């Protein structure tokens, strides 16, 4: 094949708890790899490799971090902060895999 991702990374700005297989769930702060934007043809999602595994993940939740490509290997790390906030995050947009 003669296709390519983006590979650029991204930012969680909130967190999420997934409801579909394919969905990825995360917390405020993870980092993720993003492949590629509106993938499946599902407006504001994206798809993402985040612990180890692949699917997708609202945008907007996220911030997208361009940059070089590294030729050594990345090593992110995170704890499991307590919140204490009743500040909700933006919804995550529609899943509906063709037209509305």
């Amino acid at each position: 094949g003669s296709m390519k991702y983006l590979n650029v990374l991204a930012k969680a700005l909130y967190d999420n708890v997934a409801e579909s297989p394919d969905e990825l769930s995360f917390r405020k702060g993870d980092i993720m790899t993003v492949l590629e934007r509106d993938t499946q043809g599902l407006d504001g999602w994206w798809l993402c490799s985040l612990h180890g595994r692949q699917g997708i993940v609202p945008g907007n939740r996220l911030k997208i971090l361009v940059g070089m490509y590294d030729k050594k290997p990345a090593g992110s790390g995170g704890s499991g902060s307590g919140s204490e906030k009743q500040d909700s995050p933006p919804p995550k947009p529609p899943r509906t895999r063709s037209c509305l």
